[PDB]
DNA sequence: CGTCTTCGGCAAT
DNA sequence: AAATTGCCGAAGACGA
């Protein structure tokens, strides 16, 4: 039902007062530790990357959760695929501040993850905020309200690699020459060992062009920009991770849903982008349906255990290696109820 | 729909 | 030398 939909939606907006208050504390602390982190030798070339729902705007109920990236332009960089991951990397250099974490000839991510946790654990001891697989490395809680994971991030300039050439598939939605734009744009390496776990792998990031498609999402370049042109993409982003959050709170007691995250989703609607590529197939008209649409699609990802990294296609989100079947069939049988009874968990 | 706020980029430092 | 900073305007909450 579009009109229950556009009730929870609303119920979801964030308060302005909040977003005030709650940006303050975030900036303040995050601009403190950035400026003791450019005092170090080793993060010299550091910079603030803003990620995840709420720089994308499709944070829901409370702006009380931050991520943000902590990333370092690093030179001459050389990646090894560990494995056959194709998302998981070994870093080289191809005489910089970061040889200290060299362990060999392979950059550390735990050398390097810890200096950077001890760095800021010691500047949060003097703020009233508190310290809390790699990536994000710290989450900090700021006056008990507000947490902010904080990843920390090599950038390369390079082009991206070999594992990322056939995702991306905006071309019949945000165009070619968008993908070419992005594709031009660096990719991130995050601290984040592979599964045994080897601990000194790097996992690539795309989370700055997640946040560019959002926020730039139309095939129409005026969609949302004026009222006939308001799509439902973002309203069904956040229907979507409402379902999930709620979900999850309702089974917090059973473990099944842990594992499912913000960004399973956001993946998820990417790819329904992808599959509905026209801004009239995002007509504000047809929330119900576009929703349908994203539910579906989800479903059909649980049910396949197939939800492909929208820039790594062969990295499966929903891997037997990641989530259990379990957990997926799970999350497939309350889905499906709760969209058979108009979505109870959105009443709460 | 105008007002107000926040965020992102980047010349100008 | 290269990291810092102020400024612009889109995005979105909000009230009228
Ligand atoms: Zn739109």
């Amino acid at each position: 039902g579009a009109s229950k939909l556009r009730a929870v939606l609303e119920k979801l907006k964030l308060s302005r007062d909040d977003i005030s208050t709650a940006a303050g504390m975030v900036n303040g602390v995050v601009d403190h530790l950035l400026r003791r982190l450019k005092c170090d030798s080793a993060f010299r070339g550091v910079g603030l990357l803003n990620t995840g729902s709420y720089y994308e705007h499709v944070k829901i109920s409370a702006p009380n959760e931050f991520d943000v990236m902590f990333k370092l332009e690093v030179p001459r960089i050389q990646l090894e695929e560990y494995s056959n991951t194709r998302a998981y990397y070994f870093v080289k250099f191809k005489e910089n501040p970061l040889s200290q974490f060299l362990e060999g000839e392979i950059l550390s991510a735990s050398k390097m993850l810890s200096k950077f946790r001890k760095i800021i654990k010691e500047e949060i001891n003097d703020i009233d905020v508190i310290m809390k697989g790699g990536s994000p490395a710290v989450t900090l809680l700021i006056s008990e309200k507000i947490s902010v994971d904080i990843t920390l991030a090599l950038e390369s300039k390079s082009s991206w690699p070999a594992s990322t050439q056939e995702g991306l598939r905006i071309q019949n939605w945000l165009s070619a020459k968008v993908r070419k734009q992005l594709r031009l744009k660096p990719f991130y390496l995050v601290p984040k060992h592979a599964k045994g776990f080897q601990e000194e792998t790097w996992r690539l990031s795309f989370s700055h062009i997640e946040k560019e498609i959002l926020n730039n999402h139309g095939k129409s370049k005026t969609c949302c920009e004026n009222k006939e042109e308001k799509c439902c993409r973002k309203d069904c982003l956040k229907l979507m991770k409402y379902l999930l959050e709620q979900l999850k709170e309702r089974f917090k007691d059973k473990k099944h849903l842990d594992k499912f995250s913000s960004y399973h989703v956001k993946t998820a609607f990417f790819h329904v982008c992808t599959q509905n590529p026209q801004d009239s197939q995002w007509d504000r008209k047809d929330l119900g349906l576009c929703f349908d649409n994203c539910v579906t699609y989800f479903l059909q990802c649980l049910r396949t255990e197939k939800l492909e990294n929208y820039f790594i296609p062969e990295f499966n989100l929903f891997s037997s290696n990641l989530i259990d079947k379990r957990s997926k069939e799970f999350l497939t049988k309350q889905i499906e109820y709760e969209r058979n009874n108009e979505f109870p968990v959105f009443d709460e």
